[PDB]
């Protein structure tokens, strides 16, 4: 099989980086996210040609859309549904098959991030430039004007930016120094500013009690945190207990889940309205809604508090990605697995009803 | 025996609704949300019957994007199903419901009408007041604020104006009065309020050009809006990215604009869709314009149409009902057939598995003919 570098699932869809620099999608191809030059669904993983050669090294699914991009040629790309920009083309054309984005030509790229109809950038000298939709603020700029381009985020000027997050309509970054900041929809406290409020610029959240944080991610309506001790912090909404907390209150700062105090945390991703978190000893841990069995625990009942996700022969987790209703993952013997809602095909293993526990992936996977 | 005949058909982003003679609520099509609902989450590519509303006197039907609401005048209820998140469903919390529940704010109000959009809702009761429902981040709800609301409220800006009718879009709203005057608030930016700007009303703001000429009803496509004149004439505005204001070009209009191609005829229903529109002339022939990648359209091919261009059916049978959906429209003609056509990946169709349909094909189920 070939080696799989990185995985992303969107709300219904999932991508992934093979060795080769070769991209491949699987789901729903109805918005164009799957860049095929066809709108319809796939459900085993399928190459995604046009992007061979271009050297990508790096790819990230919004809800309809995706992003990718390559170091060598300088190069960012986009394709899917198109509305408020959030491709970045400067008009609102959905995609069918990628296209570059000319704005974003030779800047060294650190990271994008994407949300339901937003992206960010992080350049290597820790800019942000953002775009797409921004009716509350989620893009940082001070105002409520949708974006069909590329804008810098002027309020992180002498602010070196690590990483950024984003969710359905809010973002959230860490600073090179370990502060968090928050921006955008704020109504279920998920900006950790202490209220619910809308944010138009970032502001940073001083609720640690010290903790400088390391890296940041998003669900839908809730906000995940790690601080350089490894710690889990979550925040914002709770109704489906995606927080963690054993509980389902919302949370308007950040809140360590001292449940997971006992490891150090290496990944973490949100979804719709579930969590995963992947400790460095290579344990995969989610939490939330499992209704479509997403939590991947071999059943279908919410999970308020961190279950350990298991895999056959108790293999270790190098990756996971939560999409909507469906979740991914790696593992270090170079499988792929799937597990939740299975009706656009996201799950990747061919026709299938939906899966409580994790599925491999034979098209991406050494084993069967 | 007889079939049933469609009383009323609704389309939402990808699932149909229908009302049948005997009170039966049935629903085919995107299963995934609960919008069907039949109490669980697959897609039913054919007509099934919505058990739990049975003998609960339904008289009509009203999809949004990923939801879906029905009413019952003798019962004096309203019911409320699918996608929950942003209060949609009026009731009081944000929970989604696979299965109908009553919204117990309206319990015992007389009930003229339902609007939905993607996550919003609006009734219309029998004296002419509005109520509504569910995201309010740009006004859509016309209440003054962008708080959201999880239960029904009164649009205190309506009294001493009779509403006869109201649409709903993505995130904006419109309503005609009794007398004609049209109306249009939330969000506005691609200037489908009609009101000569791109910027969000939280209230309830009158068109003041088109003044002179009355309307008597409004519909709404995701980010467009149709109007129909006193003296038949059809009016669009907003987004025309995809040419769905149907002018024979692709400009956006931020104030009602007579659609010529039209003038001859007199329109008597109208309907907006995601990227399309359709109206349906006095004389039972029906127009379609705009995106039409999957066939939407209904003209036989998959090119997209700035103008409007006829619709045809077997033995130019007249159309009575038409409802667009985000990617299909459906449409009931004089003979008590039931035709769809569009995108079909999902069940919406009704037609059983099929590909997707670029004109009209008759749903068997529903229909007097084949």
């Amino acid at each position: 099989p070939r080696k799989v570098l990185i995985i992303s699932a969107g709300a219904s869809h999932s991508v992934a980086l093979l060795s080769g620099d070769i991209v491949c999608s699987w789901g729903r191809g109805e918005d164009g996210q799957l860049g095929h030059g066809d709108a319809e669904d796939r459900p085993s993983p399928t190459q995604l040609s046009a992007l061979d050669g271009h050297q990508i090294v790096s790819v990230t699914c919004g809800a309809d859309h995706t992003v990718a991009y390559s170091q060598s040629g300088m190069e960012v790309y986009s394709w899917g549904w198109g509305d408020f920009g959030r491709l970045g083309h400067g008009n609102s054309s959905d995609l069918f098959t990628p296209l570059p984005i000319k704005a974003l030509h030779g800047i060294r790229i650190k990271q994008i991030a994407c949300g339901d109809s937003h992206c960010l950038a992080v350049t290597m000298e820790g800019e942000v430039q953002s775009w797409g939709r921004n009716q509350n603020g989620q893009l940082g700029l001070g105002d409520t004007e949708d974006s069909l381009v590329p804008q810098k985020i002027q309020a992180f000027e002498g602010i070196r930016i690590k990483m950024v997050a984003a969710g359905a309509e809010h973002t959230a970054a860490v600073t090179e120094d370990g502060d968090l900041y928050g921006w955008g929809w704020g109504r279920y406290g998920n900006l950790g500013l202490g209220d619910r409020t809308d944010r138009l610029v970032p502001e940073r959240v001083t609720s640690t009690g010290g903790e400088k944080m390391s890296m940041v991610a998003c669900g839908w309506r809730h906000t995940i945190s790690v601080s350089y001790s490894g710690a889990l912090y979550t925040y914002g909404w709770s109704k489906y207990g995606q927080l963690g907390h054993g509980d389902l209150e919302d949370h308007l700062i950040p809140h360590k889940l001292e449940a997971l105090s006992n490891s150090f945390i290496s990944q973490i991703s949100g979804g719709f309205r579930h969590t995963m978190a992947l400790t460095s000893d290579g344990k995969l841990y989610g939490w939330g809604w499992n209704k479509f069995g997403q939590v991947g625990v071999g059943n279908n009942l919410d999970q308020c508090s961190p279950v350990q996700v298991r895999f056959p022969d108790d293999q270790k987790v190098v990756q996971v990605s939560c999409g909507w209703r469906h979740t991914l993952a790696v593992t270090e013997r170079n499988n792929v697995f799937a597990w939740g809602r299975g009706t656009n095909g996201q799950l990747g293993i061919g026709e299938s009803v939906d899966r409580n526990f994790p599925k491999i992936i034979e098209a991406l996977s050494v084993d069967g």
